[PDB]
């Protein structure tokens, strides 16, 4: 698809299997993502938003389907209010900022 | 202007009369710039993310320069730890997301 910013670029990814509405984010090199357990060995890391910083859980190799998209890459859990897709897994479906 | 993704979508940005650097950013509602003084009224606003909120200026109908494209909007100054071209900006001068 071809979103635009008029509206909040909000989409349907699936992970571990549960579906969830995230906010596709240019603006992050990394993607984050609500609390919700996921198998695997984590690293705990440390990143800073607009009001501050949070701590998170660092998974890898973690496969993310977004809007019919496959992705596999790293993915930090934690304290967000809103799921938040960013460049990396974004350049792995083939997504573009276009002007 | 087609952008990759695989790094930083950084601009040159033109406002008031001072060229910065600045993020076009998906994942952002709003605009927000560093601390910087511009003329004008303003009134103050809360804007916030992962790590909470900050306190910023918040000025309307302020001329912006985002690669040779022109757009008139509003800009919140203030405490961010990135200069941000958020959505209100984007759309004015027509950029979208594609894959
Ligand atoms: C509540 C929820 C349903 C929503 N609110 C909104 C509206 N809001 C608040 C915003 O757009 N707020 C913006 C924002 O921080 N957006 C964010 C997405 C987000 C939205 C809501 C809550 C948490 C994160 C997305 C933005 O690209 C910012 C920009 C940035 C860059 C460097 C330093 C600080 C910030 N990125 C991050 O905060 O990235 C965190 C990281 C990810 N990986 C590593 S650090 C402000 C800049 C204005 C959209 S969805």
């Amino acid at each position: 698809p071809q979103i635009t910013l008029w509206k909040r670029p909000l989409v349907t990814i699936r992970i571990g299997g549960q579906l969830k509405e995230a906010l596709l984010n240019t603006g992050a090199d990394d993607t984050v993502l609500e609390e919700m357990n996921l198998p695997g060995k984590w690293k705990p890391k440390m990143i800073g938003g607009i009001g501050g910083f949070i701590k998170v859980r660092q998974y890898d190799q973690i496969p993310v389907e977004i809007c019919g998209h496959k992705a596999i890459g790293t993915v930090l859990v934690g304290p967000t209010p809103a799921n938040i897709i960013g460049r990396n897994l974004l350049t792995q479906i083939g997504c573009t900022l276009n002007f």
